């Protein structure tokens, strides 16, 4: 298969829900594996903008989003926010590629100074030290400087700061068609099959 | 009334020509002065991604636009790319807030190191150095370190940068309120009334 | 009225005495009160490129000011180079904007430096530390790069730097109409009426 | 096969014309598919420095670079350098690597600030978020403080500058092998196979 | 004689076409080669602020300035925009020295940058890495952090910085008066004799 | 097979011996090809520091390497210290990765500041230009600023700064414990297999 | 006696339990007062990497570690994450020197920054302000660009960033002799008397 | 004569050896002094690029040098790598320029950060506290940001970085067509009279 075999996907609290959701569901039918966090803030935004009743617990959490996705046994895995047994906690563990999205300003920040407050946040940490792909899929307006720096210094490092800004270059109909042009930015950035955006000009031998 | 009474709104070429087309909607709306400045690139834009005929010239942009907004007689003027005469080319013409919207990385590049190499540049360069108001609304996906240099350095300044990021916490049922959503959030930085984005907890007392 | 009530002009010993004069002139006609401060090397500067015969001393200085600009008794204060008792010296005073006019490049090192050696400096610091308007009219050719990095912190800080740089883009016909065109970009600056530089572009509607 | 399938390489106007033509051939031997792109002014230095007769519009210019290098159909693309619907001008794009050969230091300057004047420059700014190989030839001398801190930049993101400054370590004999010099260099950074130069020490098993 | 032979003048659209004007006058009259360079905004500028009727196309321009300053034949030299075959657009060329005067803040930004968009970028570019001597006599107010930020840069390179800002230590009665003390300071700069600006203090034994 | 076939192994003169010697053995038996080099210094450590009769000279050297891994002949190349002739002293050789275990702080700030003095500097020069993996396994306690503002400028353009710092999460009961641990992860980070460190969480599919 | 009477040790949630434990007994035996602080992550290392039995609260903790040390009554003090009664939680306290061992990259990150979240992170912040001893030991590996700039801005503050990189000069045969390396230049650092680790060179007069 | 009358020409170890010779007979011919320098590996370059049998020791390089350029007695002096009794280890000797044609990324280190351990780099030191011309004429490729870094500092300190990239744009017919070009940019920027290569457009009067 093309890209990575398994994907930490990691929702934080900021709005974009939808996006975290169908990335999701684009994974699994693509046969990833998917280690799955979510914040405790990301679980109330989950709440406010979506009908998706999470269930709080991991292990009831883990059941649901295997029925909803339609998932193999064991292809999400959902791992609470300080369970340092869980793969994503170690450098040692089997190479994963990682996505933070939607993700918050609060937990850019973390990731742009080391601090390693929680699961998402250490996991974010291993995977700039063991040179993994990380995606952090930022959503908020304005960007304040703040947030600009800690975007700047990741990307230096090799992070992709991917925001959660669609594009209208295919006449998108719906919210639908909006959130689908991002995930398969993230998508295309891991390496791993979509259709739903098409290949620019790949039909276009010379200019007219 | 509450904010600025003329607006400076430059169209340059990232997609989201849906947003700049809304935002003049509104400034109409409010009865403010519109200085109407378009890209070569973001033609080809609004051709692609949207049904409007925009007309090539000035003065059949300007009619065109005074007509779909139902715009009063000179309220929207156009000015050509390089029109060193009109009022957003110097600093001692009456004052104007500005918005890029969208903004290309291109744009961006240039507002950031002061290149004036037409109108929207030359603007741009004249607000910043009369501290006028300047919102920039990038839209890409993803941010390299170079796009992110640049909207700090100007976030830095002053400028506000204002990605094409909607929020979803309204729960949207269309393109079009994504679209209104960062219409509203540049009305807001304006200080320009607005009703499509309700104010955030405003009738909340104390906490559960 | 529009813009402050009252404007702390300081001049100092750069070249262009004529400036700071016609400033003063002006803010006197649009019934601004003047806080007026003038070092010792601005009063060599004004008695060799100026016919104006000022008095040494604070008191003498304030009554041959307010003769030759038609100020009201009380309208223009002066303060000397150490009377820390005056308003400029502490942030609890009234909000004044302060323009030094001209400025030197030793005056731009004290501001940029936060040295504190006079009551123009003194004020000046206040300014910043207060976010009061703060305006500087260096005069001075070439600007090396000391004098660059000097003005380029405090342009970042939210000064003003106002070179003492005419414009030509109305035909000046004598020296007075040079000295007006910079006046009236500092008047503009601080929200001022003016009627010596017409608004640039104000009857251009559309390109031609 | 190694290394890229597709190779965006974009000529500009620097001297070494020599080096875009025979890099060009290289590619379309090793049977990769070029997107061409050439700007105007190294149109003018392939006039001046070769005596290949390159047509001006891109449908000639495709016509005869195809039958110049004995390229399948197909196999190298033209496009203009305003062409937007070309696959380099999007991140959506099929993946494609980049070399710029030769890079004037004035297409150094707008990869660096990211400028995206035309589709050369707009192709490298894809080429950066995207994370997708860039690689720079750069053709000038001495380099000044200017030069370098545009290489510096982009070499920290991970653009690799490539001077146009041939190896004389296997005793070249004519200006085509100090051209094939730098173009294995090229190939070689590509990642795609070349026998103009070999593999140094891969005999030596142990030092004398 | 004393100082350069050749100058290469170059005029951008920035307000003080005069003091182009002026100083090629007296490069004229001190018997100098000047390579001159006019873009087309200093065409626009030349027009609004001054009764010179500057034909548009190089031949006709070089034949109407020779006229007008009493030149010899051949010794102001007159190259278009993107005239790559002229001596200032190669390092090999003869060394000259470069004003830029007036300098627009775009053609600053190019210039700080390294863009090379036309004859005059390019032949800033190269006075740069040839260490040969750069004058930029920049006319805007106020100067934003971009501009000093840009001016910073190239005056820590080595170029000198020598803003449009006369001194009125000699009585100016005129505007022709202003504008000399300019252009003398260039001349002082360039060191090429002139005769409008007295040496300061050069009679001046010892203190009174 | 996975990971790199070549890897050039540098040991130099810090404490840790027996890192450098562990990794070779695993080298060899993952049948890889590597290119030994050691320094002056690094072998009077290995004589202090284990039972370790090395040779002195690179032919007895690679013969006694051969014997005491158990290597295929030619699979072990020796180079000396100033062996230009050498693969790693040029970027057109067959690619390798690099691996400095362990790792002086001299030899981290040749690195850190491109000395090129003998041949492990500059094969560690050639690594970082041409982009192939460079892996610098620092021993040192304390780290000074010097030690750390190297290893970060060496971080930040993609060498993978190690430590030898071992983990204690899998209960060592042996030194041989704790220096597997460190070679493992350098094996890791060259993506070549290894059995001596589990994969952190494999097993572990939701949490308590 | 030499070195500090009282020594605030921290213990976070790196590899390395075993450092932090054996420096409290050496600690204890010198007869110094200890100030023990351990965050959660510490307690969950604690009892995944040894055998030792630590209990949770505070109370039981300190009589356990007592006894576990053959410490006096009161020498050992324990005080809880939140516990700002406590010394190290004010610069008006006695005097402490403090060591963080083994420091967490996330307990890096927040001293480096200033996050004050418990009595650890705040006991730091106050050692750095009142220039009184801090030692962070670090156990991580790779350490990213974001380990390195924290551990360097300390550094250049004055902390001692030790990181658990133990030396083979002395021939360990153990595992405690590796962790007994690490302690005494901990002990060494602080000026505390330890007898593991004999003084380099001490009888070395000349050389061979 | 225009130019240095003494030149320390010094070798170092990059490819392109034949710079040095050809660079090392125009200043001959040019009647120059000239101080020549040598390092080992250059000795080592100069016998795999080149056929020239260049002797070990000083005294008969020297004599060697002497008679391969036709030099006169004394006009060519030969120092070893460690003879500070020679005029380039003193800022007291009589003013040389100094140019190390090619210059290895090695010595380009240590002459941006100040090693001075050996006669090439103690004399790069000296021109530079001196002030005196330093020319600098690295071949390398890819240049690394270690190299990029190295080349601004010393390139903003005023040396003169020139990389061996000739140019193409006089229609180059052999090798030494191409290494003519790099030398007579030396012997430019030094102000020493060359004729291998024409001023560019010295006979172009008016653009076409
Ligand atoms: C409905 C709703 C919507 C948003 C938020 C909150 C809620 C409840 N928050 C705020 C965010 O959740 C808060 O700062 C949390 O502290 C983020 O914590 P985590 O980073 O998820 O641990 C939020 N934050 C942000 O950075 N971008 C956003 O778009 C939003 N939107
Ligand atoms: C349909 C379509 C869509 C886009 C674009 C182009 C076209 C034709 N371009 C590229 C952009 O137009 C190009 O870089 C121009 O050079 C921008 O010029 P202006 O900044 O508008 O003068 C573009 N650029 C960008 O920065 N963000 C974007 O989302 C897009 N999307
Ligand atoms: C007639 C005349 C003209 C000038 C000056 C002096 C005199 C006597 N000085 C020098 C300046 O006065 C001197 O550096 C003082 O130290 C400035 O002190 P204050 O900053 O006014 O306290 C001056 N300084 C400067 O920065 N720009 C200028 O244009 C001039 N011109
Ligand atoms: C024959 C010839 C040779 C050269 C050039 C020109 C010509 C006509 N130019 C100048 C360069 O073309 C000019 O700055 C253009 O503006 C570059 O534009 P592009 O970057 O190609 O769009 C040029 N520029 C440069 O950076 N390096 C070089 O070696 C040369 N050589
Ligand atoms: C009459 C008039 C006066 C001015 C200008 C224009 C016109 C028409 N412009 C704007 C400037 O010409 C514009 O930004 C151009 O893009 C500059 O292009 P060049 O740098 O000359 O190629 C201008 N720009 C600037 O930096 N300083 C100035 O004083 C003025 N004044
Ligand atoms: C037994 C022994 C142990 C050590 C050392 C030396 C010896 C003899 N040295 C010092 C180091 O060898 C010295 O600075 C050399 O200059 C390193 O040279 P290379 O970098 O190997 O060429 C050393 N240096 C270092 O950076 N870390 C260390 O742990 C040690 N330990
Ligand atoms: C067994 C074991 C081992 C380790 C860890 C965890 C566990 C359970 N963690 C992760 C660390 O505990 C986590 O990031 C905590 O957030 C650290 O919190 P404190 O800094 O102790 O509050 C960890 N973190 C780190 O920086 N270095 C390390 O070596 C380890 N090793
Ligand atoms: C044939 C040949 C060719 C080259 C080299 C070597 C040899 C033998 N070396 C490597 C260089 O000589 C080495 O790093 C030395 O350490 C340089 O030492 P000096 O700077 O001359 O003392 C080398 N180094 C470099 O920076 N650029 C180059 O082009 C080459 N080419
Ligand atoms: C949870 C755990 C074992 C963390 C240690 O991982 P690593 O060695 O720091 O990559
Ligand atoms: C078009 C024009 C008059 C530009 C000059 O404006 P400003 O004085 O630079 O603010
Ligand atoms: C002269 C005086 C009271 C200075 C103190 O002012 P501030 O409190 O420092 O703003
Ligand atoms: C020409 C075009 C569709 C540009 C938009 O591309 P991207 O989404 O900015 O990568
Ligand atoms: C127009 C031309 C020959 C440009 C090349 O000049 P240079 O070698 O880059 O100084
Ligand atoms: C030893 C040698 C041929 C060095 C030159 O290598 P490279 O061209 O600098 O990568
Ligand atoms: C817990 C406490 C009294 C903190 C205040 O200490 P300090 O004055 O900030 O050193
Ligand atoms: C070899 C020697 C006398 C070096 C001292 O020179 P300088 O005074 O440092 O310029
Ligand atoms: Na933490
Ligand atoms: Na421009
Ligand atoms: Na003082
Ligand atoms: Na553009
Ligand atoms: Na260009
Ligand atoms: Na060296
Ligand atoms: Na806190
Ligand atoms: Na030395």
């Amino acid at each position: 298969m093309s890209g990575p075999e398994r994907i930490t996907l990691a929702m934080t609290g900021a709005s974009g829900a939808q996006y975290g959701l169908r990335l999701l569901d684009c994974l699994v039918q693509e046969e990833r594996e998917v280690h799955f966090l979510i914040s405790k803030a990301a679980q109330l935004v989950m709440a406010t903008e979506t009908d998706v009743a999470l269930p709080a617990k991991p292990q009831a959490m883990q059941a649901f989003l295997t029925e909803y996705c339609g998932a193999a046994a064991g292809q999400i895995r959902v791992f609470g926010q300080n369970d340092w047994m869980a793969p994503p906690a170690s450098g040692s563990s089997a190479p994963n590629a990682m996505v933070i999205c939607p993700c918050s300003t609060g937990t850019l920040s973390a990731v742009a100074t080391g601090a390693c407050n929680n699961l998402i946040e250490r996991a974010a940490d291993v995977a700039l030290k063991e040179r993994r792909p990380l995606v952090l899929v930022p959503r908020e307006a304005p960007f304040s400087s703040i947030h600009l720096e800690n975007m700047l210094k990741l990307s230096n490092l090799g992070a992709v700061i991917l925001p959660a800004a669609p594009g209208f270059y295919h006449q998108p109909q719906s919210v639908e068609d909006l959130v689908d042009h991002v995930v398969a930015r993230i998508l295309n950035t891991l390496g791993i099959p979509q259709d739903m955006l098409p290949r620019w000009g790949e039909q276009h031998l010379v200019s007219d």
